[PDB]
């Protein structure tokens, strides 16, 4: 995240890392035994770490638990990372607590204006790579289609959403993806791309998590 600031430990607490050795993705805590992270960070071989703050340091509260299965969308495109949304289940229920909370899926869409929050371990440089240890965050409003399309020309689907601002300073940047948007309490997004990091006119795009819930919700009950 880029022009954010350090959340604190454990303040987004429906925050995931996703790690195959290493940290290569954010997700968030849908309920005891379910992450929505983004398609693109599908991987065999994940494992689930909750409670994190920085994720070199194990600091007592966190919970590691490997994934179980993964549902990657049924039509998800990776050439255009349209319906970039996918399911991760949990071998075993993360347990609940002020640290560990699950975050509450939309009944409506989100209005451009709404501020958000965006958190996540990612790059901290538009032109230059530094990777954080600890949480990052950023509250940054729903920009209108109008000024997301004009920045991504033949790009933007119904299933995406920018966010951040056109000046550029603030943006997501990547390790970041899979990472929660949540505006008014409630998960309205998920990292999914961007040109480069907070570079001018380019805002961050994020999977419109409102157009997935009957499929969320149908998919976990499931499996
Ligand atoms: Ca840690
Ligand atoms: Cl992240
Ligand atoms: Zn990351
Ligand atoms: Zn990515």
């Amino acid at each position: 995240i880029v022009g954010g600031y350090t959340c604190g430990a454990n303040t987004v607490p429906y925050q995931v890392s996703l790690n195959s050795g290493y940290h290569f993705c954010g997700g968030s805590l849908i309920n005891s035994q379910w992450v929505v992270s983004a398609a693109h960070c599908y991987k065999s071989g994940i494992q689930v770490r909750l409670g994190e703050d920085n994720i070199n340091v194990v600091e007592g509260n966190e919970q590691f638990i490997s994934a179980s299965k993964s549902i990657v969308h049924p039509s998800y495109n990776s050439n255009t990372l349209n319906n970039d949304i996918m399911l991760i289940k949990l071998k075993s229920a993360a347990s609940l607590n002020s640290r560990v909370a699950s975050i509450s899926l939309p009944t409506s869409c989100a209005s451009a204006g709404t501020q958000c929050l965006i958190s996540g371990w990612g790059n901290t440089k538009s032109s230059g790579t530094s990777y954080p240890d600890v949480l990052k965050c950023l509250k940054a409003p729903i920009l209108s289609d109008s000024s997301c399309k004009s920045a991504y020309p033949g790009q933007i689907t119904s299933n995406m959403f920018c966010a951040g601002y056109l000046e550029g300073g603030k943006d997501s940047c990547q390790g970041d993806s899979g990472g929660p948007v949540v505006c008014s309490g409630k998960l309205q997004g998920i990292v999914s791309w961007g040109s480069g990091c907070a570079q001018k006119n380019k805002p961050g795009v994020y999977t419109k998590v409102c157009n997935y819930v009957s499929w969320i919700k149908q998919t976990i009950a499931s499996n």
